[PDB]
């Protein structure tokens, strides 16, 4: 209530369209419009669960207006108040695309209310786990300049120069959805050991002394700025960050030297982020870290010297490696809180052994040839491999299992693949061939 006072009306309804996009990914124009049309309608009401009831009941409705989150047609079963309960999945494979200046002018002027909410929803939908206060911050700057631009001398020009101006801001605004989404899909613990296992990946050269103060920083930056409904930090905090990065890593490789001459902190820190996982020197294998030093609650040195050992010595890709680490480190964990840590450590460690390498090979044979060279060429081996191992095979089904492994790979092999969508395409590819 205090909020829709000081904000006013047709201002709090756009930070709605906002707010309820980010929650709907994969909810439609109409709907989250219709939704914050009455989630409206329902604050200056009451400025009293009589509507908001109305709203939660009139939501299950077979084939409602209202957006509707995985699991509402099923829990609805009906408190009722589950749907809070609910957590929303992340967009991890965006599809907005800025239309030409004329598309824009022409929606513009035509219809400048429909214009700015199709682009609040669609903006907001696409990247709603960048910052609300960034989202609000980008798409009211960007309203602006189109705003001012399809009206000034020449929209040419004016576009030209306005959106160089904002482009700080514009990627400011994508990258934080990137990463945050990263970030909530792990969670903090695991989020920190990923970005471990790709600086490792990225700079096999350095010390773990190099690169854990980094995942410890950017980490923090994230669990700190993700999350903020007025103002922002991300813009405050990540040019800092890429100063630690060049520092500890300007000298140990020279893609990094280069990545670290950019113009721009924010250009650095893409820079990095795009950077794949470099040629692993292959050093000597890494055995599970069997020892009561895992055991410290105040520090995790030796699970992420472990982490940090592993990947720059074993070649799978980090959704990988995120994924075989937290169960097998739980269950490490698990001989700690016991009468004897030793006996439990010598019964344990064999069998964790077997499971990682099992899973490790997998993956590694689930990604043969994709790091190494180019798709086309990559797609070439991955035939050779699958007609030695299937030789009655005809090509047809030859063609068919290199399209399905090579769509896995291309989403799921690269250092930057999406955490949840491969984390399920992994389960069902390791129980494969
Ligand atoms: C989702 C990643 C799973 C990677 C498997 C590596 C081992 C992890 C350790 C313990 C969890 C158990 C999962 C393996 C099934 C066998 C059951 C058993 O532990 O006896």
């Amino acid at each position: 209530c205090k909020e829709f006072s000081h904000l006013g009306k047709e201002d709090f309804t756009s930070l709605s369209l906002v707010l309820y996009s980010r929650k709907f990914p994969s909810g439609t124009f109409e709907q989250v419009s219709q939704l914050v049309k009455e989630v409206v309608s329902l604050t200056e009401a009451c400025c009293y669960d009589t509507r908001t009831s109305a709203l939660s009941a009139k939501s299950c409705e077979s084939n409602s207006p209202f957006p509707v989150h995985p699991g509402t047609a099923e829990c609805c079963t009906k408190r009722k108040l589950c749907m809070a309960a609910l957590k929303h999945q992340p967009q991890e494979f965006p599809t907005y695309v800025e239309p030409t200046n004329d598309e824009i002018c022409e929606a513009f002027r035509k219809d400048p209310k429909e214009y700015a909410n199709q682009f609040m929803w669609e903006y907001s939908t696409n990247y709603g786990q960048a910052p609300l206060s960034l989202l609000v911050s980008y798409t009211k700057s960007y309203l602006s300049m189109v705003g001012s631009c399809c009206t000034s001398a020449s929209p040419t020009v004016c576009f030209l120069k306005e959106r160089l101006q904002l482009k700080h801001l514009s990627l400011l605004t994508t990258l934080s959805n990137r990463v945050c989404s990263q970030y909530a899909a792990y969670g903090e613990k695991k989020s920190r050991l990923s970005n471990l296992i790709k600086l490792a990946q990225k700079v096999p050269t350095a010390d773990l002394e190099d690169v854990l103060p980094l995942a410890e920083d950017i980490t923090n930056i994230l669990s700190k700025c993700c999350e903020s409904a007025s103002e922002d930090c991300m813009a405050k905090e990540l040019p800092e960050h890429t100063v630690k990065l060049c520092d500890n890593l300007s000298t140990k490789n020279s893609k990094f030297e280069d990545c670290c001459q950019e113009k721009t902190a924010m250009d650095v820190f893409v820079c990095t982020y795009f950077m794949p996982a470099a040629q692993l020197p292959e050093l000597p294998d890494v055995e599970l870290p069997t020892n009561k030093d895992v055991c410290d609650p105040g520090n995790t040195k030796v699970m992420d010297k472990y982490t940090f050992e592993l990947s720059r010595r074993t070649h799978l890709p980090e959704v990988f490696l995120s994924k075989v680490l937290e169960p097998t480190l739980k269950s490490l964990g698990e001989c700690c809180d016991v009468e004897d840590s030793t006996t439990c450590f010598n019964a344990k460690g064999p069998l964790l052994k077997k499971e990682l390498s099992s899973f490790i090979d997998k993956g590694q044979e689930l990604c043969a040839d994709y790091s190494e060279n180019t798709f086309t060429e990559y797609k070439k081996k991955l035939a050779e491999r699958l007609k030695a191992k299937l030789p009655d095979a005809t090509p047809t089904e030859l063609a068919k299992l290199v399209n399905k492994r090579s769509d896995f790979a291309s989403n799921c092999c690269s250092i930057n693949s999406p955490p949840l969508y491969c984390d399920s395409e992994i389960d069902a590819e390791l129980k494969n061939i």
